């Protein structure tokens, strides 16, 4: 069955835009790695980044669990749980 | 010389705490990094990042050019100038 559930979890990027955002899930870990610019000068830049880092192996199965994602860089892993 | 002049390049990190900053000046780049655990929940963490990036040369000689900083995550590089 790899249950019968649909398990939710959510990964929060409090601002940032979907270009600037990567998803990610690894077996036993689902992480989100958003990186943006802030502030650019002279020939400094400026970076910001937002990484939520999850480890949960019987929560999170790559197969079943997949991602979706609003536009101000919240993220929800949703599918069957293992 | 080594030019006499004191030079001054600020790198800001508009809010974080020194522990959680590093500040390197390797040659010609002048980087600063900062990273802050956010919020801490069930098997995930998140967490943010600050880095600022510079690549001068003619401003910066690491063996010249120091670095002081404020408790907020403001860091100057202070010294003669190249």
């Amino acid at each position: 069955r790899l249950e019968k559930d649909r398990f939710s979890v959510n990964l929060d990027v409090k601002h940032f835009s979907p270009e600037e955002l990567k998803v990610k899930v690894l077996g036993d870990v689902i992480e989100v790695h958003g990186k943006h610019e802030e502030r650019q000068d002279e020939h400094g830049f400026i970076s910001r980044e937002f990484h939520r880092k999850y480890r949960i192996p019987a929560d999170v199965d790559p197969l079943t669990i997949t991602s979706s994602l609003s536009s101000d860089g919240v993220l929800t892993v949703n599918g069957p749980r293992k």
